[PDB]
């Protein structure tokens, strides 16, 4: 029904507002950020790789947010931004999209992105999903399952861009058995 | 976005209710059915193939509904159910999923489905989408882009189920240039 940031749900006034709204209207589900495009998990993570590079913030208390929503019969979809991650791709530059001039490619906002071809980022993203499911998210929604928008350089292993993203989503499916996953195919078929 | 049936937006009181809701809240979009899983287009269609088999109903006045939503800055996603179509698959049985025993396959509710492998259904669905775009839908959301859940018979041409669906989505992409399309990949990556 509505997309809510981690900051929004981390406000008790705002959390109660969205509970009241769902209780008095047809709304019965929210999308809440797990990891937004800033590259930070929005609650305290216990995942060693996340804690090691500081890729989490106290935007909200995930246990309290999920309990409040569940108590009121509201479905909670966790939004997990994938390759638009300027934290992991800068903390671990081997994982970043490379420039033809060498070094990490930067977009018009001076940000680095993850290279989908580098499968070493995949377990990191999936572990974030797994932890979110353990906390209680009802569904995982993957966003930015794409390359950035002549100066990028890739080692493709002979796979087209749509094929490597499809491989990533198959990996996610295999690693998250029994979990409701969602993602837009027209972020892939372009 | 909240999901609205055709019948719902075809009621003037209900339409106004949902306008009021969007105006007073964070809601800025609705999904409205173009073609639901009953196999009828929810407004009067002028597509010859749709008219020929009676596959439309006056659930709502599409021009009035889109005008009212647009006048209020609400984005309207048109939902287009693809292969769960018991009307086209019964009226044109060559297009139906076949049974191994004989005849058209029927599900647990006694309904026939369209066979994704039969490409002669594809232009019918795309023409519905083209017509909705012409009326003013802002985005097309394809649903039931899947086979039904040992009794179905197919002529696959050597293609797997996920491959023929991707072919269908590629056809939609090519035939609907510049249109915002959406569909859930995990209705295809199983």
């Amino acid at each position: 029904a509505l997309y809510l940031t981690g900051w929004t749900v981390g406000s008790d006034e705002r959390l109660q507002h969205y509970v009241d709204l769902a209780n008095r209207t047809e709304i019965n589900a929210y999308v809440v950020d797990i990891k937004d495009d800033d590259g930070y998990v929005g609650y305290e993570s216990n995942i060693p790789a996340v804690r090691e590079i500081g890729a989490w913030k106290s935007k909200y208390n995930v246990d309290k947010v999920l309990k409040t929503f569940h108590d009121n019969n509201i479905h909670v979809i966790g939004r997990l931004v994938c390759f638009k991650d300027p934290v992991l791709s800068s903390k671990k530059p081997e994982l970043a999209v490379k420039s033809v001039n060498g070094g990490s490619w930067r977009d018009n906002h001076n940000l680095t992105w993850l290279d989908p071809y580098n499968k070493d980022s995949w377990p990191y993203l999936i572990e974030i999903a797994k932890e979110a499911v353990e906390k209680g998210f009802d569904e995982i929604q993957f966003d930015y399952i794409r390359f950035p928008n002549k100066s990028m350089s890739f080692n493709t292993g002979g796979k087209e861009k749509h094929e490597i993203i499809n491989e990533f989503l198959a990996y996610a499916r295999e690693q998250l058995p029994g979990v409701v996953l969602s993602a837009d195919v027209f972020g892939i078929i372009l």
